[PDB]
């Protein structure tokens, strides 16, 4: 068994071989949206309200988003348009149920795509998405419309939420370093068809996430030992590690209830994230021997661009660093999981583009981080690879 | 880098270093249950559907089930009694909330005293239940009442079903032997406060679950490398697989809706699962270059009396094979994910009282078993340990 251990384990570090995005088919518009917003709702008149929705969108730095939700599906289904005055769960089960899957499908045909390899070496898949609606859960489902393996191993990742991107890629490591051969495909699917809710002035904080949620989906293959001039690596998934910020559970928090997923947001969070992040850091990079950010390329969770802001501030950072997290806030917006994909899409191919020596803007080492419920930090040490 | 993953990495195989296991005060008498549930439930009248059940239970060679739900809780929710009349998954979200994270705590605690280390040492944990109901997921509730540290890393398993007992412990081993050190609380925790509703002449196909699921958590510690003379493993996970039987996505599921969770089980289940066995069983002993199955000891979900019947049959298994998953079938019902961990304990404690040579009836290698929406099989092959 000693020697079955041994040649059972793969030998070098997990790494992503193949990135691959999309969204839905419908731009939203930042700089129009309150007025949108607030007719389809049924708020034209709640001039005060739809006053303060509108300079959280102005500052949001956010320039569009795409979303599942059109004015037609919203017009059929009045009941997602109200607060919490009746019931909508079921509503949104059923958009889920096609949506989730439906984008991951997407996300996952353009990584394969670019991965070059048959589906038919595909050892496991990693799933995450806010919610699923039934058992079996999501991953069931786009493991069937990709046409994958019965013998797929699966895992989904449910009700994680936005500190899920860094999840994943904690996982995946593990069971690509662990697993000869693996290679396994891992999915974010989001979308606010679950999250979507009229406006409230008791609830500013549901206002913010109104201002801010976006859909999408990303989809990577995940692998240690890449075949040399077959596959092509982009990062290596060096560390990880996760950590819960002390009396902050309030924070940033959800609920699935008959009137659908209704969520918190308080103020806090971008202090609550900059006071701790110092610490993550020191924990990830001391190992390395690396105490200056500067020299790192950064992919960071663009929950608020407050929360950018902060961080940014209190460590210290160029301005160039959060230049692909801010490009991704801004053409997306918030969609929580998949964000950091994106970003890592966004970097490796900027660096591609401006001739820089390594997909990590010519860096060795980068840092990769998630936030959301707990409140949660996913810490993801990456290095990059040589161009 | 190249000895950081070395350095970075265990050596053995993952073990299982403790089994806590925890229930509900409340024993339900399965022989006395069908006047119970069709009073409490409203449908005394209903005498045809009322025998249906009385024979279901009386064949379902389940003497008793722990239940969260009393006839006081059940009293003051006349919501859950109801089937589908009216909404009932918010009081059921509260009822969870609470009693999930609470037996969750009660089976860890136990897991972690046999274990005799310090909780500090944990570091990873994933937790499993059917649903959750916010955000944060049990797991974060869970790790808070044990006192874990901050910096535990928390895997949620939801909505996969009663075949994650197996999901778990495959996720558990890529975790541990990938970790050098690590030592990774595994819990389980389920009730039927999600699944429990009235009987109804219009879906039959959810009437057998009303008579055999059950409630229960389970906990282990599983770590790679056990400390000579401080830590004993009881059994190596050694392998593992997971399949999905052809077009049978409708045999087993369930959905998450304003009335609760609602499932619904085919009567093929039993057939599905034993005409796929045995192709589960050569892909995975093959190679160990084992074809005889009754020279292994056994693990089987308990999702149903027929199916354990017709895997017997079909595998020509000894009498003695299954006694164990009967006995946890008949003392705690089907518990959903929790069942083949309470199974695995029963295993290994009447092996070191029967005399048996290893914690696996005297037997080197044993397979362990999930069943679950799919139809998912959840295949884990495991080595006992020398008594
Ligand atoms: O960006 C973050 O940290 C969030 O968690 C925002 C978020 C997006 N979708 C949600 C659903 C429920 C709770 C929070 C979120
Ligand atoms: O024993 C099995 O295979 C089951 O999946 C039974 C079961 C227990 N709890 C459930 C909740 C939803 C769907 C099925 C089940």
């Amino acid at each position: 068994f000693e020697g079955f251990r041994k040649l059972q384990r793969a030998d070098g570090f997990a790494s992503i071989l193949a990135i691959g995005t999309a969204n839905p088919p419908n731009a939203v518009d930042q700089s129009t949206y309150p007025d949108f917003y607030f007719r389809i709702t049924g708020n034209e008149h709640n001039t005060e309200l739809k006053d303060k929705f509108k300079r959280i969108c102005e500052r949001s730095a956010i320039k569009q988003r795409y979303m599942y939700l059109t004015e037609e599906i919203l017009k059929k289904n009045p009941d997602v348009c109200a607060f919490v005055e009746v019931p909508s769960l079921d509503a949104r089960q059923a958009m889920l149920a096609m949506e989730v899957p439906r984008l991951a499908k997407e996300a996952a045909e353009k990584a394969i795509q670019e991965w070059g390899q048959s589906k038919s070496g595909i050892t496991h898949l990693i799933f995450c998405s806010t919610t699923t609606p039934d058992l079996p859960g999501a991953d069931f489902e786009v493991a069937k419309l990709l046409g994958l393996h019965p013998s797929v191993k699966r895992v989904g990742v449910f009700q994680h939420g936005c500190f899920a991107g860094g999840t994943v890629l904690r996982m995946a490591k593990d069971l690509a370093e662990n697993n000869r051969g693996a290679r396994v495909l891992v999915i974010c699917s989001e979308t606010t068809a679950v999250t979507f809710r009229g406006p409230s002035e008791t609830h500013l904080d549901s206002l913010v996430g109104q201002a801010l949620f976006g859909d999408g989906a990303s989809a990577l293959i995940v692998g240690a030992d890449p075949i040399p001039q077959v596959e092509k690596a982009c990062f290596e998934i060096v560390w990880t590690a996760q950590t819960v910020v002390p009396n902050s559970e309030g924070a940033i928090g959800g609920k699935v209830r008959e009137v659908g997923l209704t969520f918190q947001l308080k103020g806090a969070v971008p202090d609550l994230i900059s006071a701790n992040i110092e610490n993550c850091m020191v924990e990830a990079f001391s190992q390395f021997k690396i105490s200056d950010w500067n020299k790192l390329f950064w992919v960071v969770h663009p929950g608020g661009r407050a929360i950018l802001d902060r961080v940014e501030a209190k460590l210290n950072l160029d301005p160039t660093k959060l230049i692909p997290t801010r490009h991704v806030m801004s053409e997306y917006g918030n969609m929580s999981s998949a964000c950091v994909h994106f970003i890592l899409d966004q970097t490796r191919k900027a660096s591609l583009q401006n001739g820089c020596s390594t997909t990590g803007e010519g860096l060795e080492m980068g840092v990769l981080f998630g936030f959301g419920p707990g409140l949660t930090i996913e810490t993801v040490v990456l290095k990059s690879v040589p161009i």
